[PDB]
């Protein structure tokens, strides 16, 4: 049967082609994950259908109702057979779904509007003129919520109680907030996304400091899935052949605008 | 039952303490992996015994007998229950043993004396005045042997027929060869080790250029191991607590002598 792939509209991973209205099925999309999905499918030997997650979220469990949302939820409840997106491998998720070895290594980072007098997470924590937040319903927000590290705990204490909210629904919203903040808002997002945006016009943002942590993205399948083993081996084969590095160069720098 | 842990003497992962002669069992050793093993055994609640792999190798398969050597072999043939060391996650290994999600991210790098006229892998493949090689029976040598990239392929053709042999049995021998070669020898090793040595006196070596690839080290268990699942979650939990970063700081720079 055709494999249902859940993914998310997050540039440069998955995007609508300029003339998608003229196209059909998988041909409507382009991007790093679109390219990766085609390769994984070929090496594993399956036909697939790309679908954008309904609620546009990555995946988090709701305490009380205990219902998983986002791409994780589509896998948990059987709405999708595999997730190919910039989905962070975390303990809570690994407890309900399977992840292949990582296809991309990254870490949480700081995005500022050029000129902002901030160079580290410690800098953000010791001041208050500049506000900062993260994406909502994701691994980045969870990192700070659960952190027992002094600096990060101090950062979370502030963010969770900040008003108006410093959190955003999508990466694009966070980037826009930084650009129009006149330097009064710094955004906390994963390094890969930070690096991508720094190469996009109007070239007014920049990544500062070292990553706050280290983790990776993995292809996810429902627990006990028949595709798990093959997909994992495919990811390892493709990394060792250099495809993964080739794809990042293609979507990040080959198309750099700065 | 006490869990048999196979490991390898490789600074700063596993080393004999200064006063090892008056110590017994696991107390004779110290290092990053020694600390990691203790952490894992505590969260999974099991007793263990650290053992140094008999042949001192990481793990490669004999093309003729098809027999696995090193730590991988000890797991494959049931001589050990788990391997906790800087063992690289690779396709060929993943096919015969299980790996937890990575506990450390790294890549192949270039080590030069200091003052050596080399700044990249390309530079090495352009001349013949400077010899270069890699460790044996490992993931690094296999990287060059199978590479399809023009530069890495040009390098392997040289290393495969080089006379004398540019390959070493241990990282220690490679480093020693760079130091006593007047800069006429360059060593190819994983970034983690490179960075560690660069901070060790006589402080006469340095890492140059970016990593050639991106991979990770993982805790290995035989296939069908009752410890596999739990250990994998243990690694994720530890990374999220910051323990893994804490440990690298401790053994890499806190003890730095440059
Ligand atoms: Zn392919
Ligand atoms: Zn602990
Ligand atoms: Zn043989």
């Amino acid at each position: 049967k055709t494999v249902v792939v859940t993914t998310i509209l997050e540039s440069p991973y998955v995007m609508m082609k300029k003339n998608h209205e003229m196209l059909e099925g998988n041909e409507r999309y382009e991007g790093y994950c679109v390219d990766l999905a085609a390769e994984i499918a070929k090496h594993c030997g399956f036909k697939y259908k790309l679908t954008i997650v309904g609620d546009g979220k990555y995946g988090a469990r709701d305490a009380d109702t205990k219902i998983w949302n986002g791409m994780v939820g589509e896998l948990v409840y059987g709405k999708a057979d595999i997730a190919i997106a910039p989905l962070t491998i975390t303990l809570v998720r690994e407890e309900v779904i399977d992840f292949s070895k990582p296809f991309m290594s990254l870490g949480i980072s700081i995005m500022i509007k050029k000129g902002t007098p901030i160079e580290s997470a410690e800098d953000l924590s010791k001041q208050t003129e500049i506000a900062y937040g993260t994406l909502d319903s994701g691994s980045t927000k969870e990192f700070f919520r659960r952190s027992k590290i002094a600096v990060f705990d101090k950062m979370w204490t502030y963010m969770r109680s900040a008003e108006p909210s410093v959190f955003v629904r999508t990466t694009a919203e966070g980037v826009a907030r930084v650009r129009k903040s006149k330097g009064k808002y710094a955004y906390l997002l994963e390094s890969t996304m930070n690096e991508y945006i720094e190469q996009r016009k109007p070239c007014d943002t920049m990544k500062v400091g070292g990553n706050l942590d280290s983790k990776g993205y993995g292809i996810a399948t429902p627990k006990g899935s028949s595709l798990g083993n093959a997909v994992n081996l495919a990811v390892l084969k493709l990394n060792e052949q250099g495809l993964l590095d080739k794809l990042k160069n293609k979507w990040w720098y080959d198309k750099g605008e700065c």
